[PDB]
């Protein structure tokens, strides 16, 4: 089934629900449904790539487009202060879920270090 | 406006840089948040994320690649994070965007 069997490709492929912001050909944004500041949502490919470390030289596109998306959908969003993007890889990235998504985080003041 | 980042770019002062090409430079961070933390910047001078046009998307989906193979260079094998901070609620600190990665130990979350 296309985008892997992830918790992620099922919400791609609409069997698990989710709240969905955006959705085009190449990506999906959805609200994380374990938020870390008021607004918190993920950007995701349809494409299954499991972690940023295995991306493919020809993804460029896709993951800037992430980022496209992800700063389009925090403006129709309100979060006009700004907001933080995060891709986790790994272990120590703290990745649980091995679909490549982008945080994004807003509606407070974001810390520093960023974990 | 021009930011220390510019700077940083045109070789005007120093950094301690890991990787560059045509259209981006990657280098340790002065403050390191972690044992390993770098950035990867666009050479093009965007000011933030918000105001990246579509035709940008390849560009930062570079830094990214960049990003990612020169922290495979610096033998993060056990994983490491990715952040863009845009505006002040992102503790954006440079007006010059910007891909953090930072690895070497546990990252934690929230991610600030
Ligand atoms: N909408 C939605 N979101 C989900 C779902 N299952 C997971 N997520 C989110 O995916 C993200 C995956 O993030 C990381 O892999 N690492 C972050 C640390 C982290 C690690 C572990 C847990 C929560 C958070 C987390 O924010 C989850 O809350 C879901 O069914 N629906």
């Amino acid at each position: 089934r296309p985008g892997g069997d992830t918790i992620f490709g099922k919400i791609i492929r609409k069997e698990i629900p989710a709240k969905i912001i955006f959705e085009d050909d190449r990506c999906l944004a959805f609200h994380d449904i374990s938020p870390q500041a008021p607004t918190h949502f993920l950007v995701i490919p349809k494409k299954h790539i499991s972690q940023i470390s295995v991306a493919e030289d020809d993804d460029e596109s896709l993951l800037g487009h992430l980022m496209i998306v992800g700063k389009k959908c925090a403006a129709d969003l309100g979060l006009n202060k700004g907001y933080r993007m995060v891709v986790n890889e790994g272990s120590d990235g703290g990745q649980s879920v091995y679909h490549v998504h982008l945080h994004v985080l807003g509606g407070r003041q974001m810390h520093w270090p960023p974990g």
